[PDB]
């Protein structure tokens, strides 16, 4: 009850990042955590985005949820806000027609939820609560097989030949074709990170061909789409974001990417059209990053007291790993 927005934004001679900056996801604070824990659910693998496993509710803080993967070690535990698309209700993967990665121990074809719940005594999540069951409209222009080309993540300065593998809902997941899956990411039409297949060319940017494709150097876009009898999604399925509008010093709340339980006061370092660097008030630069400004992850002043999360203040003066602030 101590720490307050109000007191420390006219102590710093401050403001915050309006609301009206961030996506209607990013800023909700009104909707009810329905999680509990030990409830079981389906989710994609955040490191391996095209593959689902079997998760349950590890803990619940505010309106975000711990994730654990059956059977597994709790290393691989994460976090997700209770709006996440990445995560299904029991049966989604059977009913929309995806392949399931079974709990440690399990074979493929020994999972069987009906079974599963007895065997563990759990509940399975609400279908309610799901944002992303599939019940939705797919993205316009985008199926499963067309071509385009996309920006690694991984390493931004490639622009890539990629594919779409998975479509569910709005969203559809960009595969580098001949390259490993763990560095596909889903993705919406309007991301800043795809483009339809020859802008490098129009562009002068070097485009980066499947992995060991035969003469890489005589790469034709023509003549691998022929090669694969596959399309290209059509340039008007793109319609890419605006640039967002944070300005340096804004501040606003973001998740700890170092403990990711904890979120912190947090300031905008630096910008670019698509991306923010985020600042945690009062603790050393070395700690400051990069991220997207539609990341599930940032949100305005307030977002934590209004759904129930604690929220660290400002790390105090002359402590280890702070900055003269
Ligand atoms: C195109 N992209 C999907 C992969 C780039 C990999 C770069 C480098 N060989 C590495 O392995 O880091």
């Amino acid at each position: 009850e101590c720490w307050s927005w109000e007191s420390y934004l006219e102590e710093q001679k401050a403001i915050t990042a309006p609301v009206s900056l961030f996506q209607d996801s990013q800023a909700v604070t009104h909707n009810k955590n329905g999680f509990k824990l030990g409830m079981k659910l389906e989710g994609i693998d955040p490191q391996h985005p095209s593959m689902y496993f079997i998760l349950t509710v590890a803990e619940v803080c505010g309106y975000r949820l711990r994730l654990h993967f059956d059977g597994y070690s709790e290393c691989h535990d994460f976090w997700v806000n209770a709006n996440s698309p990445d995560i299904h209700p029991a049966g989604w993967f059977e009913k929309t027609g995806h392949k399931l990665q079974p709990p440690k121990g399990y074979k493929e074809e020994e999972f069987s939820w009906s079974q599963y719940l007895r065997s563990t005594r759990a509940q399975a999540a609400p279908k309610h609560l799901f944002v992303s069951q599939s019940h939705s409209p797919p993205p316009l222009g985008f199926q499963v097989g067309m071509k385009l080309e996309a920006v690694d993540r991984m390493n931004p300065s490639l622009v890539c030949v990629a594919s779409v593998t998975d479509v569910v809902d709005s969203r559809f997941l960009v595969h580098f074709d001949n390259w490993d899956d763990t560095y596909d990411y889903w993705c919406d039409p309007s991301s800043p990170y795809i483009h339809p297949v020859g802008w490098c060319q129009k562009q002068g940017k070097p485009l980066t061909p499947p992995q060991d494709y035969p003469d890489p150097d005589n790469f034709c876009w023509e003549k691998y789409l022929e090669e694969t009898g596959a399309s290209a999604v059509p340039t008007w399925a793109f319609k890419v974001r605006p640039p967002h509008s944070f300005l340096v010093n804004m501040k606003l709340e973001a998740v700890d990417r170092r403990n990711p339980a904890l979120i912190r006061v947090a300031s905008v370092e630096d910008v670019e059209d698509h991306r923010i660097k985020i600042h945690f008030d009062g603790w050393s630069h070395g700690y400051d990053f990069w991220i997207d400004a539609d990341h599930p992850d940032i949100h305005p002043a307030g977002w934590c007291s209004k759904t129930g999360h604690p929220l660290q203040p400002p790390l105090g003066p002359r402590e280890p790993s702070s900055a003269v602030d």
